[PDB]
């Protein structure tokens, strides 16, 4: 609805930065509303959903096992690894790593998982292979969060990301069991509380993944809907603002409040 663009445009004014937005019908793929849909923005941790999607594609094809155990050490640890920094001794399985990367945004978990699929290059090949000729991952954590102005490395567009998430959660791309595993990890997301979840009505469903990077970058991708089932995908990205994390979180929550009001 047009009133939600009023809020998105307002968000841009208050943040003094570009805001990209898209609302997509999950079932039909129809773009319901958008703002700067094809402009590039840093994915930050939102890429971890795509990473585990590629991992699950490997599992389905008999190339990976969710129960497989990965051993790592102190050397592997990078900034913000709340789950992985606690399992140095006995390691963690592929399943526990996707859980950590998605629900807690654990950077080391993401790096270990990228390593299993062949690095950023292979995640990008996976994406191109499923029809996303836009999204690209070029670096590892934490450098992928640099958000250098005009740099296309590690970026996506709201349209590209929304379409890709739709395919991952409803397409024949992944088996039914994997599709649901990916959704379950997003539903259990624990570090997106002040974003869309703070605007979600009781009884509504939400599976999401947020992200934060340098130079004011912030964003969130989500599948949400009334009565416990998702029915639309929402993607919100911004970069370039000098605003505080709280101010950035509030703008996203208000865009969320608006799209829920005009559902």
């Amino acid at each position: 609805h047009p009133e939600t663009l009023v809020k998105v445009k307002d968000a841009e004014d208050q943040l003094g930065a570009r805001v990209g937005y898209i609302e997509l019908d999950l079932n039909s793929g129809k773009i319901l509303e958008s703002f700067r849909p094809e402009e590039r923005f840093p994915m930050m941790s939102t890429f971890k959903v795509l990473l585990c999607g590629a991992v699950l594609s490997r599992v389905d094809a008999g190339q990976e096992q969710l129960g497989r155990r990965i051993h790592y050490s102190q050397n592997d640890l990078v900034e913000y690894s709340p789950v992985t920094e606690k399992h140095l001794t006995d390691g963690m399985t592929v399943r526990e790593l996707c859980s950590a990367a998605i629900t807690m945004s654990d950077n080391t978990a993401a790096n270990l998982l990228l390593t299993t699929i062949g690095g950023p290059k292979e995640l990008t090949a996976f994406l191109h292979n499923m029809g996303d000729h836009v999204t690209r991952l070029d670096r590892w954590e934490p450098e992928l969060n640099e958000a250098i102005p005009n740099d296309e490395r590690d970026t996506t567009t709201p349209a590209a990301m929304a379409t890709t998430l739709r395919k991952l959660l409803t397409g024949e791309l992944l088996t039914l069991a994997s599709r649901q595993q990916l959704i379950d990890w997003m539903e259990a997301d624990k570090v997106a509380g002040p974003l869309l979840r703070s605007a979600l009505p009781a009884g509504w469903f939400i599976a999401d993944k947020s992200g934060a990077g340098e130079r004011g970058s912030r964003g969130i991708i989500a599948a949400l809907g009334p009565d416990g089932k998702p029915s639309r995908i929402v993607v919100i990205y911004t970069t370039g603002s000098q605003a505080t994390m709280d101010e950035r979180n509030r703008q996203i929550a208000e865009i969320g409040a608006s799209l829920i009001k005009h559902w």
